[PDB]
């Protein structure tokens, strides 16, 4: 199964861009999953 990723905590855009990615890319394997 996929990993959830973990939320940045303070956290710079990035990481919340990083987040915000990653967590699309959880739901996308998720759903292919």
């Amino acid at each position: 199964p996929p990993k959830k990723p973990k939320k940045p905590g303070a956290a710079t855009p990035e990481k919340l861009a990083a987040y915000e990615k990653e967590l699309a890319a959880y739901e996308k394997e998720l759903a292919a999953y």
